[PDB]
């Protein structure tokens, strides 16, 4: 037997200045950095930590540098849009040189032995700063909504080393998030850290269905379930409510990301809605009564 309004109330437990700490240790070592000093550049927290949905006590913090001198424009919602009628300036200083200074300016804070240079993001482990962070390269990314050099939704850019363009909404995860957790009486962000904690519970006891469900499509997805559902008194009837209604609307669903900017299935991402709907699946199967 398991009482599963109390196990989904312990999950639903926050952890706070470990996101803090990866800040700062992050932007000294840019700030050590004669060529990065002088940058217009910002480091903040994204991701878990930022949104205040982590649950792991062990995972590391996603933290952004972005130079936000370079920009990178989405023009393909606005016909006629251009890097002229944007008012963009040529620069000398590119994505990689910026990437490459970075990765110097990590290696003589943390040491070489600490930074490790993936596709998207450094690995950054060092514990004489209590530094375990994804430090991730980023330019300003936009995407333009109309003909004017100021309409467009702000954002950041990443240009992984194996070619392509990848754009992040992390100012706009961070609000709807809070917006959400705001009318709900802060019952979302429960729900999100108690159903992470499922996930991870059912993978690590072999459900495969829950392999490839990470962190930030479980956000994604428990923040589309609308606001009535979250009501009450009973965590489990909201964790049965979320998932009833992704399992139920989730074929005809044209969802998007928490950002509500990018779609959430598509080409462009690694998960699709039949891995979902197994997860969902599995999850309704394993927290039923009486079933033997």
């Amino acid at each position: 037997s398991i009482d599963w309004e109390q196990t989904f109330r312990k999950w639903s437990k926050p952890s706070s200045t470990k996101a803090e700490n990866a800040e700062r240790m992050i932007k000294a070592a840019i700030n050590s950095s004669q060529i990065l000093s002088t940058k217009d550049i910002s480091v903040f927290p994204q991701g878990s930590y930022r949104n205040n949905t982590n649950v792991r006590e062990d995972s590391d913090v996603d933290i952004c540098v972005c130079l936000n001198t370079l920009v990178l424009s989405d023009y393909s919602l606005v016909p006629g849009m251009n890097d002229k009628l944007a008012e963009l300036r040529t620069a000398s200083y590119t994505y990689k040189q910026f990437k490459s200074d970075l990765e110097t300016a990590l290696k003589n804070k943390f040491g070489t032995l600490g930074v490790s240079r993936g596709d998207k993001a450094f690995d950054v482990h060092a514990n004489s700063y209590r530094v375990d962070a994804d430090v991730v390269p980023a330019i300003q990314g936009r995407l333009y909504y109309d003909k004017n050099h100021n309409a467009f939704i702000r954002g950041t850019c990443i240009k992984p080393d194996s070619g392509g363009t990848i754009y992040n909404w992390p100012e706009q995860n961070y609000s709807n998030g809070v917006n959400k957790n705001k009318s709900t009486g802060n019952r979302f962000k429960l729900i999100v850290r108690a159903i992470k904690r499922l996930r991870n519970h059912l993978a690590e006891k072999g459900y495969n269905t829950a392999k490839p469900i990470p962190s930030y499509l479980m956000e994604c997805l428990v923040y589309i379930v609308p606001d009535q559902y979250f009501t009450g008194d009973s965590y489990k009837t909201n964790v049965e409510n979320c998932i009833n209604y992704l399992y139920n609307q989730i074929d005809s669903s044209d969802w998007t990301e928490i950002n509500e900017i990018k779609y959430l299935f598509g080409s462009h991402q690694m998960w699709n809605k039949t891995q979902v709907k197994e997860f969902l699946l599995t999850a309704w199967s394993y927290i039923q009564k009486n079933l033997e």
